[PDB]
């Protein structure tokens, strides 16, 4: 079995061929074959054009992946705990790192999932700390300068330091067993309770036209208020939330009717298990025929509705059903699942490129992956920071990133353990470059470690410019180790 | 043929006839020699004795380039930009630019002159450019804080990244052809164009008593009161003020008076062409003789002195001539030219003291040239931001060296096609140092692309010393990259 | 002789006698043996226990460098600064410099006693350079931004920078002779002279109840109003400063009675000669014996009887003596010891930590005996910038180094040539470490020579972050030549 990298070194007469023909160029998963694209559907004097064109498309599935985790994903789960009767600091502190970080968990869990990928996800995390720990975080420091609150941030910045040391050795180990990853999520567990208890220690010392005004993403007061540019994003994403409003429902606590679209979710009633059955495991339980007569989705689609003929009967348009909240159950997990379905493809398109140019995972983990997982986490806190919580913003600048790798990182080995049955899961470090990226993290720590104590906590903007100069500083390294300038 | 080092290594007796015998010792500066002066004129005895001299010569070089640009040069582009109702970043990117990049475009051009030379060229060229984008800026920034304007700056930086990136494909192909030199000046006229059309758019939403008293830059009064060592500053200064007072005019628009001093000017009027004919590339036109019966500094008199007499008839003594502003054009060109010797003279000083201390040519062709061909380009700037300008320095900081690119490269090698009658010239890489220069260009811009607007526009000092940390940073890995010590 | 690392791989039986005979595993400076009391006092069931233990002695110790600068070396060193009348420039550049520079110089000799560690010593001490030039200066600039003196700043670079430029050149030829030797401590006491007369011209142009409330560290009115951890603290500190209220005097010319206390200080008359004596080459001197018949101990306490008792009887309670501030000095001298030996006590315990996790000693020989060796000045700069005089700890961080580099090495080799008889003594250049070394010293001090000047001596947060950056940069390039990642 030849290995696809060979791919490049052959003639153009028996690309495709070869493509056919060899298994390991072939993806497991996914609804496209990229590689079938490139060498075969399209000539190969447009080989440069049609991967330009992969890129633009790689960022859309990007904008995907922050919609979905900004306006379902993320106010579901804040239903389903205001359903538990949470404080509004807990919230604060904690639902705006899962948001910003579910795309994070996902990625590394597809990644995780296919060994050949698994290089990826550990530079698709590394990679994220070393982004928003330095530019974003420093980018807040530049818009508003304010005082950063002194035991949070040490708390933050030691449980960050003792995750990346505990990955640190858990790499140069270069395994990952079961009881590492149980260890992991009891670590998370262990940093939510330890916040839940020192917040309380300190504390305590007619129906067609409300169809199409639902399905209507279209603010046009706001629309037309907003400039050129917003403009052109909004024109960009309606069909995103188009589908998501079609498919995905949302339940708001913080409306007097909790979005309650008695015809609008009679119809997703039945929509949304349709989607479920065809989207999960890439529809492959979708064909699965029962018996050798009837397919699954056929009597899916037949108890949706009769579900929904019920529910539309036993149900009034002025008030919401007793059982309203488990809606925003399923609003969860389709919502969870559609991200992963993105997930996936974003995976594939850069392993597709790692074939092209010959490149290692690593690079591609910590360049394209990274920039893309964390666009959410720049936008989001800018946005805050500009609106006049800079102290939220940047807490939650280190709160996300601890839980983003802790949670991926367990959550993916579990997975992997359990689906596999296998008892460990091999870590191949990808030459040297994998270490210089862990090296840099530590040293930006340090760094932070040193520099917000020796200001007495007020943080200004040589801050921020000083962390960005870092980065680029860091990216001057990591390009000069690629194209192999430096080598042992 | 034999290094010119070798001097040094040979007796005493046959230095200066080896000097004399090879043309390669001759200062390719040019003007007054050096090496012939040291190892000819001067016994070895005196040699340490006359290297003090020369020094010290050096050091008054650095006077007179701060003498011409603090009261002859900024004074008249102030008019220039006054006088026309230019805003401050149009001035700087045409004016100002053309009088920083004279100096390169000529060297550029020299330089470009032959095939082995072409890899250097563009070395030199980048590491100008460097030099001015980080060292020059972050000084401009430090010395005084300013507000930029917003299109203007973004426009330049875009411009200049695109021509940057056009200059490092055509380096990667390795070759030139006439379509990408008349591309390069195509693309610098539309820059021009466009720079005018979106300004014009903005803007639309006894007389012997006299001359003595004139003439002398001594003032009694304040020269009493000087202290001994200001006494004698003002003594050395003295004679470089009166020789400039003479050959250069110079407009003030803000007195009402606006430096109006009649037979000064009008003996102006004809000394300046003439220095300029005799000055212009070493006075090769001023020798030359039109037909063998008048000389050319004969004709150039006598439109001087019929200039002159127009003036005299048609001009009173105390009220200004309606065409004052023109003049000052003249005293600009002028000025730019008292620069360029000075600056010229002060690496004809560094190039032959080396050549005594045999300092390494690779670290020289890339290091001392690219220094002295923007040391007018940081003295002009860093006058003008002390003046109260900041505005129009930013903005040539980037206006030059986007001139000097695309007009050096396009014209340079047009000319050499012309004169060569070849196709295309070639273009060699030698070594690594070359893409090192152009990375850290692309990344200073990139740098300053995401700082400046994070900023809102507002440049405090901490830019400027992250700037010049940055070009500490590229020293040190062109450093370690000329020794060898990190190999490919 | 074996390693001493291979303590961990043998029996616990004969672990305590491998440490008793091998040279290797003995600390010559310090106290306590740690490496004997871990290997034979404490059973090895019990080794993790006496680790934690060392941890907390560890943090111990820096408690009480925190007391003794705070509230006994810098009173005293602003007292003889003002009752001298000495601009804070000068201070810094004589009294502190010598006090942060002894143990360097002490070190130096001792590494220059053997040949083959002269590269050592001299990286050493080029890393204590870089060390206190950048990040003492960022964080003093750091905690209290001010207005440097141009000229005394200009002096002290410009002295500096010749003085590595020596060293550079020395290191070069690799060898240094008596002339080398010479010249060095002549170049100092220029340098010294040259200091003080510029500050000329410029400045031309019951008994019982007294001892127990002077010797009680316990104010009952702030006793009362302190919380439960605060109070802790205070009983923890509380050992240290009565032993420092017993030994160390104290001279504060901000109060009314200038802290006189007529008994106490007669009695520090005689107990601060005993202490010194008895911390002198850890009692060396004290043991010897004049003649064999009277030892220097009762020497030295007949002599600071009789002066006690003079003082006694010659001064009053209600008035200080016109002499009083001569105590200041002992106040400084007596401290400064208590400081270094304290310092010194850190060092053996991290480098028996090293052994216990089995640390390359390549990082430690120049980085981590830079760290250790420097912990003073970090402390005493720190202290006193916090205070209130950010300008004296400034000058000291030039001064200082002035004053080891040009007495340590020239002392050193002068010793040598002495002791050993010969002619010169060659300096082995070991690897690149060394150049490196000495390239980010000059490097450093020339990015401070170009921003503080062009800053306007105005000293704000910007300088320190981005010095910071600049060492962690440079650890960054130590780190990567250390681990081989850069072949020659
Ligand atoms: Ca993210
Ligand atoms: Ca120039
Ligand atoms: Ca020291």
């Amino acid at each position: 079995m030849a290995d696809c990298r060979a791919v490049c070194s052959l003639n153009t007469s028996d690309r495709c061929d070869f493509v056919k023909r060899n298994p390991d160029c072939h993806s497991e998963g996914g609804y496209l074959d990229y590689l079938k694209g490139i060498f075969c559907y399209f000539p190969p004097n447009l080989l440069p054009l049609a991967i330009t064109l992969y890129v633009f498309w790689l960022l859309y599935l990007f904008l995907i992946l922050g919609v979905t985790a900004a306006k379902f994903f993320c106010p579901n789960l804040s239903a389903i705990s205001t359903s538990l009767k949470l404080s509004h600091n807990v919230a604060g502190v904690t639902f705006l790192a899962f948001g910003n970080g579910a795309p994070d968990i996902f990625s590394a869990l597809v990644a995780f999932s296919d060994p050949r990928t698994a290089g990826l996800a550990i530079g698709a995390l590394f990679g994220a700390g070393v982004l928003v720990t330095t530019v974003v975080a420093g980018g807040i420091t530049i818009l508003r300068p304010f005082m950063a609150a002194s035991r949070p941030f040490l708390r933050d910045i030691t449980f960050y330091m003792v995750a990346v040391f505990l990955t640190f050795t858990a790499l140069y180990l270069g395994r990952i067993t079961l009881v590492w990853a149980l260890g992991y999520l009891g670590l998370y567990v262990f940093y939510v309770v330890t916040v839940i208890i020192c917040t309380w220690v300190y504390q305590r010392q007619t129906t067609g036209q409300i169809l199409l005004q639902a399905l209507n993403p279209l603010d046009y007061r706001k629309w037309r208020t907003q400039s050129i540019s917003c403009k052109l994003l909004k024109v960009a994403k309606l069909p995103v939330e188009f589908l998501l409003l079609l498919t995905v429902p949302v339940v708001d606590p913080d409306k007097d009717d909790r979005n309650w679209k008695r015809p609008l979710n009679c119809l997703q009633l039945v929509i949304s298990p349709l989607v479920l059955v065809l989207t999960l495991q890439s529809g492959v339980y979708g064909i699965y025929e029962i018996g050798g007569l009837l397919p699954v989705w056929a009597v899916v689609v037949i108890v949706g509705t009769a579900l929904a003929s019920v529910t539309f009967f036993a149900t009034s348009n002025s008030e919401p059903p007793r059982l309203h909240w488990l809606f925003a159950f399923l609003g969860f997990l389709t919502s969870a699942l559609w991200i992963n379905a993105a997930a996936t493809e974003v995976v594939n398109i850069l392993r597709s490129l790692g074939v092209v140019f010959r490149l290692s995972n690593t690079v591609l983990g910590l360049t394209l992956l990274a920039w893309g997982n964390s666009i959410g986490d720049a936008f989001s806190d800018f946005t805050l920071a500009r609106q006049g919580y800079p102290r939220m913003a940047f807490s939650a600048c280190f709160g996300g990133i601890i839980f983003n790798i802790l949670v991926g990182v367990g959550l993916g080995c579990l997975l992997q353990i359990v689906r596999s049955h296998a008892s460990e899961v091999k870590l191949e470090p990808d030459g040297l470059l994998v270490w210089v990226l862990a090296s840099a993290l530590g040293l930006s720590l340090v760094f932070s470690l040193v520099s917000v104590p020796l200001q007495c906590f007020q943080l200004s903007k040589a801050y921020g410019l000083c962390l960005l100069l870092f980065y680029i500083c860091f990216i001057v390294v990591v390009l000069l180790t690629e194209f192999g300038v430096i080598h042992l």
